[PDB]
């Protein structure tokens, strides 16, 4: 037996078919041709795709399988360093750093970002509450305003200000073409070729923007009258229980930079996704719409309101089931072992995890698992282990998973509140493609229903 596999291209093997802008739609397509694993070769290089729940929860055996760092994440390395995405269990700075940052993300941390949360929200609510009878809203590049200035404000007390500007906050500019890199430097054979000189100079060119920018919100602290108890104050002050260190300067600068990325990008595809499902699908609009003006009673929501909206949590589940915003997360064999009881692997042997795969599979879910149905999350007990995994696996799932769901749902439980939303130009879904993933031209109108905040 040979392991199923796509079309080759002669010595370039599967390589090619990661010639796309659309790579993990095409690895999906690839995917339900194939079943729930395939081999992908490339010259030098073999990954296995798994899509399958049955082969998904061996993979997430953390005895077996520990956190690989697929090549695109080895091209973001360049940038975030040893900083909690980018670096491998066994390094010394993860451990520390997961240890220093978790209590950033506890109950009473939660509580604390509510306040700079909500100010970013009000700020949203306001820009669309001011919008003249003709316009529209651009929902990928609002959802990337919010998100980015809370990681700013919540983790750092910077205010990125993305509400007074036209254009992205030149950071996004940077980061999404730094990304953009990484994710064409898969295909270059002869990296060191004279013809990719300017994209090393134009790499090296985003990162410096991005480490400009750590640079000023270190100085903001650093000359800061103001005491924050944020997360910064952890990277700064905190200090590991096990070896009794805090973080040195250039892990702190690498952690800074991957919580602005990893504490944004992925919260506004979900908003944005979430958005989407809900114009197309009206029943469920209106059934979300009737818990956010039951709920949030007042006029700014306060955490434990945030914590009652059920639905909207339920809503915001559904799209991440559909269509989860870090697509993929990779893993590699710690020992030598025999995967689903038919597929032999030796140590370092590595696997993708196709998450929108796990997510469809139909001896989990049922039939109809391109339907956008909230109601499968009433109990989210009820799913089996390791069937819904978009904030990945173990000690290496996200550490930032409760801060996104609470931001998610406050802001979507304030949209749904004060606005009635019209899929106005039918909008045809067109998935972008930049690791993550987003809705790209989707617009809607908002008619606000003129409520005080
Ligand atoms: C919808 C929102 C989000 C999704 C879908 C998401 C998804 C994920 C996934 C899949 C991983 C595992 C990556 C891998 O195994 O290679 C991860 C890790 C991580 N996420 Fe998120 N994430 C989200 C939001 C956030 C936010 C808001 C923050 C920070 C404020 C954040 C910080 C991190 C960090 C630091 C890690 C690395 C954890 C570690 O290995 O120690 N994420 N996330
Ligand atoms: O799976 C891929 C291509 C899609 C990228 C998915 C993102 C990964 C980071 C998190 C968000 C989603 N690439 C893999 C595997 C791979 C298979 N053949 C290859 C040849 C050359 C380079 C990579 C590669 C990866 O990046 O390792």
């Amino acid at each position: 037996k040979e392991m199923p596999q796509p079309k080759t291209f002669g010595e370039l093997k599967n390589l090619p078919l990661l010639n796309t802008d659309k790579p993990v739609q095409a690895l999906m397509k690839i995917a339900d041709e194939l079943g729930e694993i395939f081999k992908f070769e490339a010259p030098g290089r073999v990954t296995r795709y798994l899509s399958s729940q049955r082969l998904i929860k061996e993979a997430c055996d953390e005895s077996r399988f520990d956190k690989n760092l697929s090549q695109a994440l080895k091209f973001v390395r360049d940038f975030a360093g040893d900083g909690l995405f980018t670096s491998w269990t066994h390094e010394k700075n993860w451990k520390k750093a997961h240890n220093i940052l978790l209590p950033s993300f506890s109950q009473q941390a939660m509580k604390g970002y509510h306040a700079m949360m909500v100010d970013i929200a009000v700020q949203l609510v306001q820009k669309w509450e001011r919008l003249n009878a003709d316009e529209h809203i651009e929902v990928p590049e609002d959802m990337t305003r919010l998100t980015l200035d809370t990681i700013g404000l919540c983790g750092f007390n910077y205010r990125f200000n993305s509400f007074y500007r036209d254009q992205p906050h030149p950071f996004i500019t940077s980061m999404v073409r730094a990304l953009d890199e990484a994710m064409n430097k898969l295909q270059r054979a002869n990296p060191d070729d004279p013809a990719y000189d300017e994209n090393k100079r134009q790499f090296q060119e985003d990162i410096k923007v991005m480490n400009d920018l750590v640079d000023k919100i270190i100085a903001d602290r650093k000359a800061s009258g103001e005491q924050s108890d944020d997360l910064l104050t952890h990277m700064l002050n905190g200090k590991d229980p096990e070896t009794g260190e805090p973080l040195d300067d250039e892990n702190i600068r690498y952690q800074i930079i991957t919580f602005l990325i990893a504490g944004h990008e992925t919260t506004s595809g979900l908003l944005s996704f979430a958005l989407y499902f809900l114009v197309k699908n009206p029943h469920v609009l209106q059934k979300a719409a009737e818990e956010a003006a039951r709920v949030l009673v007042d006029p700014v929501p306060s955490y434990k309101q945030v914590k009652q909206l059920k639905y909207v949590g339920m809503v915001l589940n559904e799209a991440l089931r559909l269509w989860p915003t870090a697509p993929a997360f990779s893993l590699y064999a710690k020992e030598d072992t025999v995967l689903g009881g038919e597929y032999p692997l030796e140590k370092g042997d590595e696997l993708m995890v196709l998450i929108p795969q796990l997510h469809r599979d139909k001896t989990i879910w049922g039939d109809d698992v391109e339907e956008f149905r909230p109601e499968r999350f009433e109990n989210p007990s009820a799913i089996p282990q390791h069937a819904f995994k978009p904030f990945g696996n173990g000690q290496r799932a996200c550490i930032g998973q409760q801060f996104a769901l609470h931001e998610a749902t406050l802001v979507l439980g304030m949209m749904l509140k004060h606005f009635d939303f019209e899929d106005h130009t039918n909008y045809e879904l067109d998935i972008k493609e930049t690791l993550t993933l987003k809705p790209e031209g989707f617009v809607v109108k908002a008619k606000s229903k003129k409520i005080p905040l």
